[PDB]
């Protein structure tokens, strides 16, 4: 029904914030998968989750560790351009959610929606190794983010 493939890298963001960590970069794993339905055709599945990059420390035996968590979701076809070369567009959705650490009566948090446009390019040095390279944005009008992600991937 088609070949399947499996491809994992690291996950570096960049969001505009004042607040904890200068380069505020969150950290993560990206998970894809690639599904062909023909033999220059098919498509990708990449997700993306990041977190705070905080130490654990231990303050009234709660973890906070930045209380910060941002998740991304794309797809998009694949169209090789010639034997070993690959390109693939990345759409999708983000969603970042931010906590705040206090003592009050009331609790409170914050949730950011936005939207993924990118494109990745995958390099096939070997039948069963491939390079794969992404590139993901988030455009909020106030807020802008980055992603990107370097892998490789496995032919099955």
């Amino acid at each position: 029904e088609g070949e399947s493939s499996i491809s994992i890298g690291y996950a570096q963001s960049r969001v505009k914030e004042d607040g904890y960590k200068l380069d505020k970069n969150p950290r993560g794993f990206n998970l894809k998968y690639r599904y062909e339905f023909n033999n220059d055709w098919g498509v990708i599945g990449s997700f993306a989750q990041t977190r705070r990059g905080f130490e654990e420390s231990v303050d009234g035996f709660k973890l906070i560790d930045g209380d910060f968590k941002y998740y991304s979701v794309t797809a998009g076809p694949v169209f090789r351009i010639n034997e070993y070369v690959s390109l693939y567009g990345l759409l999708g959705a983000g969603h970042g959610k931010a906590k705040f650490s206090s003592i009050f009566g009331q609790s409170e948090s914050r949730s950011k929606t936005s939207l993924a446009y990118g494109a990745g390019l995958q390099f096939n040095p070997h039948p069963n190794f491939v390079i794969d390279a992404s590139y993901e944005y988030s455009k909020l009008d106030d807020v802008k983010v980055g992603t990107w992600m370097l892998g490789a991937g496995y032919r099955f």
